[PDB]
């Protein structure tokens, strides 16, 4: 089963606001700005902002809470996403289905930070379908969760998701995705 019963996790502040928008600006300056995604990205290397290392940083240490569960990782590269308006990405998993051939750099799980929320009543929710919740962008509010088995590299197909479309102002997040060695 998945790591505790724990399929996510929210945790408040995990960036403060300031962070926040200094990643936003630095993306914005990279050039940020009917089923699947329908969004603007940028990617950041490895070391090219201090806010990227800090998100890995705590990234990390929370994953220390779970040895139990993960061995041995390796980070993406994290990638800033951008929903203007009208703007949603339709419901998937962040790895491969697999079964028998399970890729051996499968995602096995996701800490995304909202670094800016809609506006009031403006949509933009992380919807999990299958396990009936939906968060509300939260400016520096993370959400971790599973995407795979760390030893069988199969997904958890409780944890399809979509971002819902923003209905008004924007939407900005970071990904960071963690996969096998
Ligand atoms: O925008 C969201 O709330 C979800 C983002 C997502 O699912 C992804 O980028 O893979
Ligand atoms: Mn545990
Ligand atoms: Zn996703």
């Amino acid at each position: 089963g998945v790591c505790d019963g724990k399929y996510y996790e929210k945790i408040d502040g995990f960036l403060s606001d300031i962070e926040c928008d200094v990643l936003i600006n630095a993306a914005i300056k990279k050039g940020l700005i009917p089923k699947s995604r329908n969004s603007e990205q940028t990617w950041f290397m490895p070391g090219e902002h201090e806010v990227i290392d800090k998100i890995q940083k705590k990234t990390r240490e929370f994953l220390n809470s779970k040895k139990h569960c993960i061995d041995k990782y390796n980070f993406e590269d994290v990638q800033v996403a951008r929903y203007k308006p009208g703007q949603y990405y339709y419901h998937h998993y962040d790895g491969d289905d697999c079964d028998d051939a399970c890729p051996k750099d499968q995602r096995l799980a996701t800490l995304m930070v909202y670094l800016k929320a809609p506006e009031e009543g403006g949509g933009g929710e992380t919807d999990f379908p299958t396990l009936k919740t939906k968060i509300k962008p939260k400016k520096g509010t993370s959400i971790f969760f599973w995407v795979a088995d760390p030893v069988t590299r199969k997904l958890y197909k409780e944890t399809l998701h979509a971002g819902l479309p923003v209905k008004s102002g924007e939407k900005i997040i970071a990904n960071q995705w963690i996969r096998a060695v």
